[PDB]
């Protein structure tokens, strides 16, 4: 009898509202007014004193988290709003209508939704509180309420329902508080700059040269297949060679792949471009930025970090290295030049044996260089820096180095050993541009010839920029799963096992209590 | 022999690029320092007088539009940069590399973006102009630009070639500049009164109750169909219940139907909820939102709109009307009691006949009535106006009006005959809501049952508003047509008859050229 105690709870529950709506009481009130919040409500009556009222008539309103009674005239409620709580001190000599008050506080259930109007006041225990005139259920809870904490870790049960999570962890809120923090501060940062925040197409009718898997849908008037965006690069390009100089979006962008922990179907990056600028601007750039998200969060611009504690010392200037320097740096001497020539790679393949003891097939030089600086030095890379000047075995799409030749201009930003953001200056030579296309769908096996078309028209010198907004949100909230920081992150539709099993343990809770 | 000039002046202007390059000069420069956008040198350097030249050593960057000379040492550039003009007197005394000045004014093409450094100066002809110590081709233009304007209207042309437009038709960027402008007003309406600005799943697994037609897409991992969202309510809503009380989003949803002026597959919209408060609270703030986009439109509270000109007025407070209340003072007098009874229908009918000369089958009460307030006074509602209490008929899943029966606490603003916001007092009434989900799905012939237990969990009084970003853009730019507001509006495939009729009188041009 699967779950039997909360199907009972419910339909107790229910009879319990309908027989209160009988009595001549409405479980779910228009408009109630509230004239002041809980956190507002703290900041403006704490400097009372014990057993000390004041004067003022305020309405609060919020869910009732906790319900106590040490007499039937007096009773004591947690009132949580903004997840902050006050409490509420009922009081029937000081309530004026001294039938309700029974019926009311007969009535509140744990998860209720209460208003109450009445006086400020610290009781003789120090407890700021509020003594109430009248109050009202504002919305009946029918369900029960987890304990608090609930589920932790468990992510299951805390993802599948973010509402129940959010109440029973509120501390939870300060996560997603912070990230809407870092969206504003990116587009301020922007904004004051005179880039234009725009809004560019989320389906084409053009998959896209990217190897990323897509998601496939369709469109039934045109009758034709539409692809879902994996970036939104080309539409902005295309408005830098329009005219609109500095233009950026913040926006959704889709891949069909696996699920991780940093990984989500659906998220969201920040691109910018910006014509007459190179990625040493964007550099500074990025200094600048992620310096002021930092002060914001703390004040000064080292922030602390978990292995307890750490510092990532997010102050400008961040360090910077050249790829291969780097590799060459650590390796004892240099690499063989045409670094996509054979002597090259026979000698990556002795340092691949050497050191990383690990490498993989197929071994073309940019695989087994990638695994080279993936285990030599990309770990680790705790502090902020910026690794620059990738060779164009790594970069195919990328401008070539201006100075030192089979290096390109770009760099990716590195933290905790993670990539951050990343930015070029962008390849604007079209002919080339076309190439590489030509050569990406030949390896992928349509190409974009509006965008080639568009640059073909001529493109500005421009930067092009983007930023990982999941998992810089990530970092900063000092969390280690991607779902952490996503409100409804994406589930595999539970089935009727762990259904089942879910709701048998949440009736082997309150047969835990009942017993 | 189709489009074979074009073709010719492509190749001929790639050789041209390559012979420039082989003489040693390099078409795409990776870094050029401009110090002055020609908006912010305009305004620094208007105040010049007649061949008067400046001391100051500027550079600016731009877009060549126009080139011309009166000799083979004295040419002038028209350089475009934001969509505002600067003269570029091209004197060779003036500039260093007197060998540098001939190949480069030679190169020079209608299209390319260029950079210059020099002195700002006022010409005796009054134009405001720089004189080049030095300049460089910064990217080569390798096709002919329309002439300006062009493609007025003949939409086709303009919205596929986006970047094309905006070039040509600079005037056109003030709308795309004005939506931007839209939505960092309610951003900051918002953001300024406690909301906190989420983002909400894109994807999901449950279609939806609502009628619209789906995009459908899948996810290959998990193996499970996907619907793209048609509205972020239900998590929004979810977020409401677990104690976030002001949230927003700004988001894109999703109609797999037709495509015409004021509907496009993807488009924008505002939805935010917030507790404790109800339509009413939610008009005010309407106004208020709307009032301060307006002024800071124009400065006062009165916007002008063509038809030559006329003028919205959106000075507080907006007229209000109540729905059968406006629909019995044009008939003449009341509607028969139980609205949704047959009576009730039978009087309406008469009116049907009576005035509309209009109406359609099947002749339900609400579609009778629907069409009855569709031409009688729906048409026209020109100044801004909340049409308010619709009638439970009207609308299946609303809370019932607090006071008089049989209607219900909602809202739908309306400007220039069309609709462009609404509000509700949302429904909170969890056995009501589950009854009419499963009627809806009835109606349709899966239900959202995660929303349900949510609001099962208590969901605070609160109110709800939407608005559409795209139509409210459309609205204050005053245009018709909903692609003027959308960068990259969703075009029907051009097939090969278009397309080679397209490049053909873009080619029989040039020939009007030539001959
Ligand atoms: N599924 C996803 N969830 C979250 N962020 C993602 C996702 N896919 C890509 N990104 C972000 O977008 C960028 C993806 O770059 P990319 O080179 O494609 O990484 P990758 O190939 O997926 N390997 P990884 O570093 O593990 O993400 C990074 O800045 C990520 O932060
Ligand atoms: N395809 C679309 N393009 C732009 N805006 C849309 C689109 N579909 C809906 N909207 C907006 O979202 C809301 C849609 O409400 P709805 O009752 O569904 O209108 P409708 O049934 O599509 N008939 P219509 O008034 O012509 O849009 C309105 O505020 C519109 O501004």
């Amino acid at each position: 009898h699967h779950h039997m105690l909360s199907k009972q709870l419910f339909l107790n529950r229910c009879k319990d509202v309908e027989e209160y709506q009988k009595a001549g009481h409405n479980p779910w009130p228009h408009k109630f007014n509230v004239s002041i919040t809980v956190p507002e409500f703290i900041a403006k009556y704490s400097g009372l004193e014990k057993s000390q009222v004041s004067d003022d008539i305020v309405s609060v309103a919020g869910r009732v988290l906790s319900k106590r009674s040490s007499s039937s005239a007096l009773m004591f409620i947690d009132l949580h709003d903004s997840q902050t709580k006050l409490q509420i001190m009922l009081n029937k000599s000081a309530y004026e209508n001294k039938e309700d008050f029974v019926s009311l506080t007969k009535m509140i259930y744990r998860g209720d939704i209460c208003g109450f109007t009445g006086h400020p006041t610290r009781t003789k225990t120090g407890e700021l509180s509020l003594i109430p005139i009248s109050g009202m259920i504002l919305s009946p809870c029918l369900h029960m309420l987890p304990s608090m904490h609930y589920g932790l870790g468990d992510q299951e049960t805390r993802f599948r329902k973010r509402y129940l999570d959010l109440i029973v962890n509120p501390e939870s809120v300060k996560n997603f508080v912070l990230r809407t923090k870092v969206v504003k501060a990116v587009r301020k940062y922007l904004d004051d700059k005179g880039f234009l925040e725009v809004e560019t197409p989320i389906l084409n009718t053009i998959p896209g040269g990217a190897t990323a898997r897509p998601f496939i849908t369709h469109h039934n008037q045109l009758d034709i297949q539409m692809y879902m965006r994996i970036a939104p690069e080309l539409y902005l390009k295309e408005l830098v060679v329009g005219g609109i100089n500095r233009v950026y979006e913040i926006g959704r962008l889709f891949r069909n792949e696996g699920i991780d922990q940093t990984h989500n179907p659906e998220f969201t990056t920040c691109e910018f471009y910006m014509a007459y600028a190179d990625y040493n601007d964007i550099m500074k750039m990025t200094e600048e930025l992620l310096g002021n998200m930092v002060k914001d969060i703390t004040g000064g611009s080292t922030k602390l970090e978990i292995k307890k504690k750490m510092v990532l010392d997010f102050t400008a200037p961040f360090k910077r290295i050249s790829y291969v320097h780097a590799l060459e740096e650590k390796f004892g001497e240099k690499i063989p030049r045409p670094l996509d020539g054979p002597e090259a790679l026979t000698f990556l393949k002795k340092q691949a044996i050497r050191f990383n003891a690990i490498c993989a097939e197929p071994q073309t030089t940019a695989r087994v260089m990638d695994k080279l600086f993936g285990d030599l030095i990309e770990v680790d890379l705790v502090q902020p820096t910026f690794v620059c000047d990738q060779p164009q075995l790594m970069s195919p799409l990328a401008k070539y180095h201006r100075s030192e030749p089979e290096l390109t201009e770009r760099f990716e930003l590195f933290i905790l050993k993670r990539e951050i953001a990343n930015a070029y200056t962008e390849l604007n030579n079209p002919i080339v541009q076309r190439s590489n296309f030509e050569q990406q769908a030949k390896d992928k096996a349509l190409v974009d010839e509006v965008f080639l078309d568009a640059i073909e028209h001529a493109f500005p010198p421009t930067g092009g920029w983007g930023l990982g907004i999941d998992r810089l949100a990530m970092l900063l909230a000092d969390v280690d799963n991607i779902k952490e920081v996503i409100l409804f992150p994406t589930m595999r539709p539970e089935d009727e096992l762990e259904k089942k099993a879910r709701e048998a343990k949440e009736d082997a809770m309150v047969a835990q209590e009942k017993a």
